[PDB]
C-alpha cells in the first residue's frame, strides 16, 4: 500500500505516495518549504483519520501550532482527541510550561527515543515528521549515520511512515543512504526571479516521476505540478 | 498576519505589507551592501510611527552609531530622551552608556541587557549589529545563540533585524542553522557585471507571508535606500 | 572463466561477464540502484547453481530478505537447501541484539571477526558469489584503514574462489579503495533537461576488455536492465 | 564632511572628491598589484600638501623604503628631518642599525601602538599606511577583527586618514573603505585595475577602472572601464 | 644519450628514443589507466632484450603479478630460474602476517625495503626495476614522500638502474620535482565514451612528444598512437 | 639601477634591462617547466659576464648537479677552482647524515640558521654576485608558517652582501599561485614558467607578475628548451584561453 500525502501533485509523483513503514528524506536549503510541506503531510494525515506527530527540534510546540493554525489547520482539536502529538525536542537545545512529551537531553539518542515510542503509542501514530534530524547530529556528523537507522528501525517497526527535515547549507554523511526515500525541494534563482521545484530523488518500494516538477507555496499549503518540469 | 511597515521605500511593497509582527529577519550580504544604512533606516521609520526601536552595537560604539545615523537625517537623541530609543554597547567589551554588555564570553549579560533596554523603553523593534560577531569565532554556538536571542524577542512582541555579515564572493546567508533558524532572510548583493558593481536586494524567505520572488535593484542616497519594487535585475536593470 | 551476472546487458558490456574471483567495486550515490543490482547478481546465481551470500551492512537481513521478495526473488527455499546466505553486520552498527541469525558480526571495529563469519559462512554453503553492501560502512570513519581492509577482505574471497560486488557509497568511487579492487562498475543518475537520466559504466575491470561506453538501464519491477546498444553521452 | 585627496591621478575624481576624513581604507589585492607604490604615493601626496605622514613599515626595513620611494622621485629626507615624515620599524622584530621608531615584540599591538601614538604625536601627523596589516594576524586570523577595530579607533581618534595594506594570495567590515587592486591576464597580456568595493561617507565610482604603474607612479583612468578583457570608453 | 627501450608500440618515438638510462619515471594515473601492464610490459620486454628486470609489488602478492603477466603472454619463470628476473614482496607486509627469495617485512621505513632492494639488484645485475606502488610507501605520511621518493632515487640511479614508479592518482609536493621524468596515463570520458591517453610532461635528459596520444589496452599488452593526438577527441 | 643581465634570450628584453640588482626574483611552476635549466643558464651567464654565482642545492647533489649543467654545454668545473664560482650542498641533509665530500655543506636544516651561515661563508671566499636557491620550497614545505620569516631572512642576508638571486618555487600541477602566503609577498619578483595543454599539445611559456624597480613585458611569451639552453620569444605571445 502507500500514504497519501495529500499534498497536490505529490502522491502522482510517488505513483500513489509513501511506501508504509518508509522513511523519507526531505532536504533543501533555507526557505524551501520543508517545513510547510511536512506540516501538509501530518495535516492531511489527520483529515484522513490517521494519527501523527511533530517532533519538533527548531521551533517549540506552541510556536509551532501558530505556524500551521495560519495556514487553516489546527491540530488542538485533534490534540485534545488524542490524534496528534507535538514532541518537544527544542527546549532543550536552548535552556529550560510543559507537554505531554518532552526530551530533556538530546547528548544521547536513548531519551529522544523513549519519548517517540510514548507518543506513537498514546495516539497509536501512522505519521511522523522529525523537523529535523539535522539538529541531532550537526555539530557530531561521525554519529549521523547510527542515529539515522537507529530513528529508522523505531518507526518503521511500529509501522509508521516519515519524513526527516534535512537541513542544507548534497542531501546532508551515509545519511542519504540510510533513508528509504529522498526528496528535495529547491529555491533557485533563473533570470532575476526565484523558482521553486521538487524532484524525487530515491524512494524505496516503487517506481516514481524521473522529472523536476515546479511548485508553489500558498495560503493553503504547497501545489506542486506533476504535468509541469522546470529546467534549471 | 499584523506587519511592521520598514518604511524602506519599495520593501514594505515587496514584502506584499511588511515584515510579519514578532518575526526575526537575517539581513545578510558582504562588506558595503548596505545592511547597517538598511537596518538604522528600520529603526528611524519605527520611531516616526511611534514604535519604541533598540540598536544593538556590535561593530562601532553608540557614540558613532548616532552621529552616522543624524548624517542621514535621523537624530535619535530627541527620542532617547523620550525612553522610546536605546543604544546597547555590546562593542566595547569586544576589543577591551546606560546599555553596556561587559562580556560576551557566554549570551547570558547580552540577553539581560537587551531585556532591560527592551521593557525600559517598550521596543517593538529590535537590530542587532551584527549577530555575527557573537560566534564567529565560536561556530557551533551560532544556532542556540540565534535561537535565544529569537525566542527573547519574540516572546516581548519584538520584531527584529539580525545583520549577518558575509565575506565577499561566498552567496551564503551566514551559515549552518542560523539561516535555518532566522523566520525570513533579506540578501542585500553588489555585483560586478561588465565592469560595473550593481546593487540588487532578494527575499529569500519569510515566514508568514507571500513576497516578490524577483531580484530588485536598490540605490543608496543621502537619505537612505530606495528599493525599485518594479525593476528587476537580469544581467541588467529591466521594467517590469 | 567469466560469472555472468545475468543482468540483462551487463554479461554483453563485460564482453562475457566478470572475470572469476575478480572483486568488482559497484560504486554511485543513494538511489542509483545498487542494492538492487547487486542482489540481481545473487539472484541470477542461485539460478544457475551458484550459491550465494549477501552481507548485510545497511539492513537488517529480514528486510532485506523481504525487499528480494518485492522482486520475485524469495531466498528463503535456497537458504535451507544451503544455497545462500545472509551475514548480519548490520545490527551491530546500531546496537539490537534481540535476535537468532545464522551469520552475525558482534563488533565491526575489527575486520578480524567479520572475516571470520565471512569464511565460515563461504565454508557452509561453498559461495562462488559474494556481496558486501557496502564496504563503505567498514571503514567510514577509518578512511586509513580503507586500504588493508579492502586487499585482506580481497584475498580472503579470491582465495576461496569467490567473485565479488562491494558495493561503495557516494556522496570519484571512494583513499586507494579504487585502486585495490580488480573492477570498477558506476551507476549514476544525473539530471538532463529536467529529467534525471539512470546509466552505468565499466570504468575498470582487470582480466577482460569491456564497453568502453556510457550505456543507460531503468530500474523495474523484475529489477534491471541495461541496454548495451545504446549510449548516453550527455542529453539523449 | 572633509575630503583627504590623495592626489594620485583618477583616484580624487573615482572617490568623488576623496577619502572621507579619518576613514581607514583597506587596499587589497594579490602581490606585484602595485598597494606599495599606491600608500606611498598617497603619503607623499600628502606630504607635498603640508600634511606629515607616517609609513608603518612591517614588509620591509624602513631604509628600503625610503630607497624604493626615492626611486620613483619621492625623496623623504627632507621632510623627515623636518618632522613632517615618519617611518616605523615594526619589520625587524618579524624576522629577527638605529630608526628612530621601532616595535620591538609584535606578539600583540599594545607596543605597536603606543609606538604609533608616540608618532602621530611627534609628528602631529595627518596621513598614516599600515603595509600591511595582514602581518599583525597572519598567524591568528581570530585575532583579526579586535586589531583592525583597535587600530581603527586610534588612528581615527587621532584624527588621521589611513590606508591598510591588505595582502591576498570582519576584517572587510570593519574598515571604512575598501580598495581592490587586481592584476589579471587578459588575451596573452597582464591588464591592472581597481575598484572602490566601499567607502564610508561618500558616493564613489561602481566600475572598474583600468591604471598604469609609471616611474612617476601610478596613474588610474577614472574615465575608462574594463568590461569582459578590454578597455572601454 | 644512452636510451632503455621500453618496447612498448608508440613510447620509445614519442620519447624520441626511449627513456634516458638512469632515469626515474612516474607514471602517473587515476585506477585502471593502465599504469601496470605499461610497467609490467616495460619489463617484460627489457628481458627479451638482454636487460635483467625488478618488479617491487606493494599492491598484489608476487604470486597473482606472475600470473597476471602470464595472462598477456609475459611467463617471467623461464627467466627468473636464470637470475635475470626477481619479483620483491613489499605487499604481504602491507596487510600484516610463504616463502619469496625477496621480501619486505617492515613497511614501516624505507631502509629494509632499500636493503632487500639493493639485495635484488645486486643479486641479478638489474638494468629495470618498477616499483608498483611507490604511493602505498607514503599514502598515510604524505610528509615523507619527498625523502623516500629522492633515496629510492640515489640508490637505483647509483647502481646503474632505470626505473618507473607508478603513482596512484584518485581523481585530480616534490614527488613530481623528485623524479626524472613524469608519463600520465589518463583515462576520460568524452561524450559517453571512455578514451584512453599518454602525455609525456617531462623526461629529464632528452626532448620528447609534447602532445597527447590516445592508446588502447590489448590482449598483448599497450600500443600507443604516435600520428593520433588527442585535441579533444580522436584526430590526427 | 644597474640591471644584472641573465643573458638568457629574450629575457633581459622582457625585463627591460634586466634584473634590478639586489632583487630576489622567485621563479616559480609546476614539474617539467624548466626552472632547474633557466636557474642554472643565470649562474653560467654570470660567469661569462665575469660574475661570480652559488648555486644552493637542495634538490640533487652537487656531483650530479655539475653533470647536469655540463649536460648543456656548461661546465663550471674551470669557474670552482678560479673560485669564480661555487655550489652548497643542502641536499644530503635533506635524506641523511651520510657523510662525504663538498666544500660547502649544510648539516642542518631544522632551523636556517646554519644554512645562512654557509651561505653567507660561500659569498665570502668568492664574489658572490649572483645566487639560485633550487628549491627554496624544500626549506618550509612541512613547515607553511616559517616559509615568511625564512624567504625575508634570505633576502636580507643576499641583499645586504650586493647579490642578486632566484629563488626556486615548486608548485603542484595545475597549481594557479606562486608559493602561498608568505613567499610571493615577500620576493622582489616573481617569474612564472608555464606548461599547459592547448589544443593536445603543451606550450612552455614564461611571464613577468611581478618586478619591483623597473616595468617590464605585461604579456606571456612562448619558449623552449634546447640542447643550449632557454630561448625566450620577446615578439611573440601565447594566448593560453584564460
Ligand atoms: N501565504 C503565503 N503565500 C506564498 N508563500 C508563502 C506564504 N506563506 C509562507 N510562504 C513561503 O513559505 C516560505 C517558508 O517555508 P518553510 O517551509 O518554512 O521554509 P523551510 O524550508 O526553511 O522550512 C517563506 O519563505 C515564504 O516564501
Ligand atoms: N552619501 C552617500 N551617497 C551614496 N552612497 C553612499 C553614501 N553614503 C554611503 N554610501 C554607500 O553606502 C555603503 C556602506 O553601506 P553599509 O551599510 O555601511 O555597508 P555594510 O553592509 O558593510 O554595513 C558605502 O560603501 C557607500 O558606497
Ligand atoms: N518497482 C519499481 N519500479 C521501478 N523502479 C523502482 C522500483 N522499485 C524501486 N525502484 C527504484 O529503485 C531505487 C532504489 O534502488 P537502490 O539500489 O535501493 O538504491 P541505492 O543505490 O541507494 O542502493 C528507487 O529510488 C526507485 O527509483
Ligand atoms: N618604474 C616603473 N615603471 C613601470 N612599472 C613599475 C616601475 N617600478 C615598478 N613597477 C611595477 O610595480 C610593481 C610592484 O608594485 P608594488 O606596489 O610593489 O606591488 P604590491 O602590490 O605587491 O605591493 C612591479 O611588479 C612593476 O610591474
Ligand atoms: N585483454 C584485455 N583487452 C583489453 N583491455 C584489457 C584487457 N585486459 C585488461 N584490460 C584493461 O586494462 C585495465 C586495467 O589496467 P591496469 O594497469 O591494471 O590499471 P591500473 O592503472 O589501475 O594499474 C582494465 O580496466 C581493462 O579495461
Ligand atoms: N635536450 C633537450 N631538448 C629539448 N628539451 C629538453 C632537453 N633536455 C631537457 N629538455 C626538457 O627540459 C625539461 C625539464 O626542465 P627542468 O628545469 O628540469 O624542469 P623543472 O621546472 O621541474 O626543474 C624536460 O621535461 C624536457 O622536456
Amino acid at each position: 500500500r502507500r500514504v497519501k500525502t495529500g499534498i497536490p501533485g505529490v502522491d502522482e509523483i510517488l505513483h500513489g505516495g509513501i511506501p508504509e513503514r518508509n522513511v523519507v528524506l526531505l532536504s533543501g536549503g533555507p526557505g524551501t518549504g520543508k517545513t510547510i510541506f511536512s506540516q501538509q503531510f501530518l495535516w492531511n494525515g489527520l483529515k484522513m483519520g490517521e494519527p501523527g506527530i511533530y517532533v519538533a527540534l527548531e521551533e517549540h510546540p506552541v510556536q509551532v501550532r501558530q505556524n500551521m493554525a495560519q495556514f487553516g489547520w489546527d491540530v488542538k482539536p485533534y490534540e485534545e482527541k488524542g490524534m496528534f502529538a507535538m514532541v518537544d525536542a527544542f527546549t532543550a537545545g536552548i535552556g529550560k510550561e510543559y507537554e505531554k512529551y518532552i526530551v530533556h537531553d538530546l547528548t544521547d539518542i536513548r531519551e529522544f527515543i523513549e519519548v517517540l515510542r510514548q507518543a506513537i503509542r498514546d495516539i497509536n501514530a501512522k505519521r511522523v515528521v522529525v523537523d529535523s534530524v539535522t539538529t541531532l547530529y550537526i555539530n557530531k556528523p561521525a554519529m549521523a549515520r547510527s542515529i539515522i537507522l537507529q530513528l529508522k528501525r523505531v518507526l518503521a517497526g511500529t509501522g509508521c511512515t516519515s519524513i526527516f527535515v534535512s537541513q542544507v547549507s548534497g542531501f546532508g554523511p551515509g545519511v542519504e543512504h540510510g533513508v528509504d526515500g529522498i526528496i528535495r525541494l529547491d529555491l533557485d534563482e533563473i533570470d532575476g526571479e526565484l523558482k521553486r521545484s521538487l524532484i524525487v530523488w530515491k524512494m524505496r518500494g516503487t517506481s516514481h516521476s524521473m522529472r523536476r516538477h515546479p511548485f508553489d507555496i500558498t495560503d493553503k499549503g504547497i501545489i506542486v505540478y506533476p504535468d509541469k518540469v522546470l529546467k534549471r
